[PDB]
């Protein structure tokens, strides 16, 4: 009933054109199905928002359910309980409740043999070491191993310092790419979105851990929503003794 497959979403339509999505309950895409819906309208997705845990929504070949989040009280029973929801079919997907919402590939794993329906697993396409440096430390190592630093444009710490630095910068959102390559982002913005936008630039990273404080994240949540990245990243930590609790956040 579960079976992971090597192959591109393309390469793996031959059998299904179905594909099951995974959607918060504002009826945002998570990072894992927000690049399987290309030249496909998905305005249904949002349209109906707010949802509870456990809704579903269709349009043609795609099904989208709510899962529930670790961070907001989830727990293996309820994300076996949101799956249940989704009508028996075949499915190309990916393995549910990773990156932000917390659980393990184990714990998704589980859910799935209960297989009321049959599921082709889209292959998760390095680990670079943690660190504990300062900001300055973090500028000059992006400036001289070309890696992308993310930057959140509403910490004026950061873009004052990096002012001073690269003299006459123009820091705007997006890239920007003098004196050293930096992705400016605003809070204002999804942490699901950046990841992609990360994820399709496919450079390796310099970083601090994506959504922390920020986004109203605390450590273990950045920890697990970091775990949806798919490019290398070298993640910076607030101290030595985060780093050691960050890398521990991250492999449970
Ligand atoms: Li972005």
């Amino acid at each position: 009933c579960v079976e992971e497959v090597t192959t591109t979403l393309e390469e793996t339509k031959f059998l299904t054109e179905n594909l099951l999505l995974y959607i918060d309950i504002n009826g945002n895409l998570h990072p894992d199905s927000a690049t399987l819906v290309s030249d496909i309208d998905i305005t249904f997705l949002k349209k109906d928002a707010p949802y509870i845990v456990g809704d579903v929504v269709q349009e043609g070949v795609l099904t989208a359910v709510v899962i529930p989040t670790k961070k907001a009280g989830g727990t293996t029973e309820m994300l076996a309980k949101a799956l249940r929801k989704v009508p028996t079919d075949n499915y190309i997907t990916t393995y549910p409740g990773q990156g932000c919402n917390g659980y393990t590939v184990e714990e998704a794993k589980t859910v799935l043999k209960k297989c009321k329906s049959a599921f082709y697993i889209l292959p998760s396409i390095e680990i670079l070491g943690t660190v504990s440096w300062n900001l300055r430390e973090m500028l000059a190592h992006a400036e001289e191993t070309r890696k992308l630093m993310p930057v959140c444009v509403e910490t004026k710490a950061i873009v004052s310092t990096i002012q001073r630095k690269y003299k006459g910068i123009k820091i705007q959102e997006g890239v920007v790419d003098y004196g050293a390559r930096f992705y400016f982002y605003t809070s204002k913005t999804t942490v699901a979105s950046l990841i992609n936008t990360l994820n399709d630039l496919n450079e390796t990273l310099v970083t601090m851990p994506l959504g922390y404080v920020t986004h109203g994240l605390n450590l273990e949540e950045a920890a697990r929503c970091m775990r949806s990245l798919k490019v290398p990243a070298t993640v910076s930590v607030s101290s030595p003794d985060a780093v050691t609790a960050y890398n521990g956040y991250l492999t449970s």
